[PDB]
C-alpha cells in the first residue's frame, strides 16, 4: 500500500487501522474512547478524527488503511472537529481538577490543554447526589466526570465476560452503572475494579477507606497494623514519577512508619500461612482421594464468580483463608499473645492492588468474637495519595525492615501477585509435605505466564495430578463453558479474577496509553515478585521462620484444630 499522511509517503503490506500505523510510525493522532483494540460503536468520541482525501472526517481507530490513501491528521477541520467533541464534553464535565482524584493523570484534562477546548456552557451541578453512587464496598461512581466513552463497559466485557457494567436509560438520559442500576455489590458483579483502571477520568474509583485509617491512626488507644500485598511492592513507586518495574519495599516500610503506623507487617507473610493451610488441604485431599478439584480462594473477585455463576464449586473452594483475612485473623488472636496488646485495641489496616479486597474484608462472618479480621482496606493508590498528603519525599526515602513477627516472608509468599504464583508456592511446599522430604528444584515456569488458561502435569510422592492456572475470569468462563474442565481430572486449580494477577488489580496505579504501548504491565511487575524470589533464602512458605514460630507456639499444626478452626473460612451455597 502507498499512504500520503501529512505530505509524508508510506510504502507498506500491513493491514491495519490509520490510527495504529501512524502510531507505529510516530504521526501523533489523538484518541479518548479507543482502547484494549475496542472504541465506543455505538456514540464515536471521534477524537481521532483525521481527513481521508476524498472521503472527508474519518475515525482513525476503526478505519482501515487504503491504499490511494491522502491522510491529514492535523488539518483546521480536524482540529476544530476534535475541539468541537471535547467542548461538548465539557459542557456535561464538573470541570475542578483542583480536589479531583485523577488531577495528576487524567486523559481528558490532557486533552482539554491539548486542543485548548472549552465548555459553550458550565457544567456546574448543584446537588451531586444524584450523580454520586456510593452504596457498594468496592465501586465509587461519579457521573459528574463520566464521558460515557464506554471503556469501562467494554474492559468489563473482555476482562470478565459478565458486563456488569451497562449501559442504562436512566429515565431519559444514557449513565453507565450495574444492572437495574442497582448496587454493584446486589449483582453478578465481581467488584474486580478493572473498569476502574479503563476509566481515563475520575467517573470511577474505589470505595475509600482512608478516614478509617487516618480515625483509626489518630484514635490514641488504637494498636494501628498495617500489612501491603506482594504487588504493592512493585507498582506504587509508579505513582511517585520512579518508573516501572521498581521495587521500592523498603521505602515503603519507612513510609509506613512516617505515616503514624504501629506496627509494619506484611500480607506474604499471610501468604506463606495461606500456602500451609493450603498445602496441607491438597495433601490430605490426595491421601483421600478426594474431593477434586480444588480451587484456590484467595481471590475475592473469583470467589464472586463462584457465588454468582458456579454455586457448586463453592465446597471446591480451599477452606483456607485468603493471606489477608488469615493474618487479620492472626492478627487479633496471635499478635495480641506475643505483643500483650488488648485484642480490641488492634487495628488492622492492609495495602491491596485490589478493590474487591474491600468487599472481601467486610464479609459480615469475617470476624471472631467481634474482632474484625480485617478493620479497613487501602488501594495502593489510596496509599499513594496518603503518602503525598503527608508531604512524605518517598523517592527519596532510605530504606527500613519489617517488624519480623508478622513481616517475614518467603519467594513462595512473594509470588503471590503474579498469575500462577499461588499455584507454585502451594506446589513447592505439597511436594515436601507428601514426599516427606526438602527439594531442591522449586521452580514451576509451566504455569507462569500471560497465557489465559495455562496447564501442568506435577508428580507427588510418584503419582501424577493435574494442575491448572486460570489467568483471568473471562478464562474462567471460557475453562468451564468450553468443557475443558471435563477433559481430564483436574486436582488443584488456581484462579484468578484480574488477568496477569494481582499485578494487574483494580486497585493498581493507572497506566497512559502511552506506556501500555511501550510497556507490558504486567511482565514488568510480576518480573519484581519473581527477583524477589530468586533472591530470598528461603523460598518455600514453611521455611518461614516466623511463620513457624508462630505454629509452634499458638496454632498447632495446619490444617486441623485450632489451625482449622480459626485460620479457615468455607462459602455456602443457598
Ligand atoms: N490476600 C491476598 Fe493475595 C496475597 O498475598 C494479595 O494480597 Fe493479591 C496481591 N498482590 C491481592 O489483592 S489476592 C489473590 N491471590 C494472589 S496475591
Ligand atoms: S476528571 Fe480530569 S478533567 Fe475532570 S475534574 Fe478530574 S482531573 Fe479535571
Ligand atoms: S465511567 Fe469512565 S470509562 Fe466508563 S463511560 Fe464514564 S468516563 Fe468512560
Ligand atoms: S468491577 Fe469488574 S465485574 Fe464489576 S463492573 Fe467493573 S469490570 Fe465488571
Ligand atoms: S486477581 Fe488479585 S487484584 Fe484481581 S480481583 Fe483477584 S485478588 Fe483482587
Ligand atoms: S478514539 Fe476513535 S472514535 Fe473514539
Ligand atoms: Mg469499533
Amino acid at each position: 500500500k502507498t499512504i500520503i499522511i501529512n505530505g509524508v509517503q508510506f510504502n507498506t503490506d500491513e493491514d491495519t487501522t490509520i490510527l495504529k500505523f501512524a502510531r507505529d510510525n510516530n504521526i501523533d493522532i489523538s484518541a479518548l474512547c479507543f482502547l484494549n483494540n475496542c472504541n465506543n460503536d455505538i456514540n464515536k468520541c471521534e477524537i481521532c478524527t483525521v481527513e481521508v482525501e476524498g472521503t472527508g472526517l474519518v475515525t482513525a481507530c476503526d478505519t482501515l488503511i487504503e491504499d490511494g490513501m491522502i491522510i491529514n491528521t492535523n488539518s483546521d477541520a480536524v482540529n476544530e472537529k476534535i475541539k468541537s467533541r471535547i467542548s461538548q464534553l465539557l459542557d456535561i464535565h464538573e470541570f475542578k481538577c483542583g480536589p479531583c482524584n485523577r488531577r495528576e493523570n487524567c486523559e481528558f484534562l490532557k486533552l482539554v490543554i491539548k486542543y485548548k477546548a472549552r465548555a459553550s456552557k458550565p457544567f456546574l451541578p448543584k446537588d451531586k447526589t444524584e450523580y454520586v453512587d456510593e452504596r457498594s464496598k468496592s465501586l465509587t461512581v461519579d457521573r459528574t466526570k463520566c464521558l460515557l466513552c464506554g471503556r469501562c463497559v467494554n474492559a468489563c466485557g473482555k476482562n470478565t465476560e459478565t458486563y456488569a457494567m451497562k449501559f442504562l436509560n436512566k429515565n431519559g438520559k444514557t449513565i453507565i452503572g450495574a444492572e437495574d442500576e442497582k448496587c454493584f455489590d446486589d449483582t453478578n458483579c465481581l467488584l474486580c475494579g478493572q473498569c476502574i483502571i479503563a476509566c481515563p477520568v475520575a467517573a470511577l474509583s474505589e470505595k475509600s477507606h482512608m478516614d478509617r485509617v487516618k480515625n483509626a491512626l489518630n484514635a490514641p488507644e488504637k494498636h494501628v497494623i498495617v500489612a501491603m500485598a506482594p504487588s504493592v511492592r512493585a507498582s506504587i513507586g509508579e505513582l511517585f514519577n520512579m518508573g516501572f518495574g521498581v521495587d521500592v519495599t523498603g521505602k515503603i516500610y519507612t513510609a509506613l512508619r512516617q505515616l503514624g503506623f504501629d506496627k509494619i507487617f506484611d500480607i506474604n507473610f499471610g501468604a506463606d500461612m495461606t500456602i500451609m493451610e493450603e498445602a496441607t488441604e491438597l495433601v490430605q485431599a490426595i491421601e483421600n482421594n478426594g474431593p477434586f478439584p480444588m480451587f484456590t480462594s484467595c481471590c475475592p473477585g473469583w470467589v464472586r464468580q463462584a457465588e454468582n455463576y458456579y454455586p457448586e464449586l463453592l465446597n471446591n473452594l480451599s477452606s483456607a483463608k485468603s493471606p489477608q483475612q488469615i493474618f487479620g485473623t492472626a492478627s487479633k488472636t496471635y499478635y495480641p499473645s506475643i505483643s500483650g496488646l488488648d485484642p480490641k485495641n488492634v487495628f488492622t489496616v492492609t495495602v491491596m492492588p485490589c478493590t474487591s479486597k474491600k468487599f472481601e474484608a467486610d464479609r459480615p462472618q469475617m470476624e471472631k468474637d467481634g474482632l474484625r479480621d480485617i478493620d479497613a482496606v487501602i488501594t495502593t493508590r489510596e496509599l499513594a495519595k496518603m503518602i503525598k498528603d503527608a508531604k512524605i519525599p518517598f523517592a527519596k526515602l532510605e530504606d527500613s525492615e519489617a517488624d519480623p513477627a508478622m513481616g517475614e516472608y518467603s519467594g513462595a509468599g512473594a509470588i503471590f501477585g503474579a498469575t500462577g504464583g499461588v499455584m507454585e508456592a502451594a506446589l513447592r511446599s505439597a511436594k515436601d509435605f507428601a514426599e516427606n522430604a526438602e527439594l531442591e528444584d522449586i521452580e514451576y515456569k509451566q504455569v507462569r505466564g500471560l497465557n489465559g488458561i495455562k496447564e501442568a502435569e506435577v508428580e507427588i510422592n510418584n503419582n501424577k495430578y493435574n494442575v491448572a492456572v486460570i489467568n483471568g475470569a473471562s478464562n474462567l468462563f471460557k475453562f468451564m463453558k468450553s468443557g475443558m474442565i471435563n477433559e481430564k481430572q483436574y486436582h488443584f486449580i488456581e484462579v484468578m479474577a484480574c488477568h496477569g494477577g494481582c499485578v494487574n488489580g483494580g486497585g493498581q496505579p493507572h497506566v497512559n496509553p502511552k506506556d501500555l504501548e511501550k510497556v507490558d504491565i504486567k511482565k514488568v511487575r510480576a518480573s519484581v515478585l519473581y527477583n524477589q524470589d530468586e533472591h530470598l533464602s528461603k523460598r518455600k512458605s514453611h521455611e518461614n521462620t516466623a511463620l513457624v514460630k508462630m505454629y509452634q507456639n499458638y496454632f498447632g499444626k495446619p490444617g486441623e484444630g485450632r489451625a482449622h478452626e480459626i485460620l479457615h473460612f468455607k462459602y455456602k451455597k443457598s
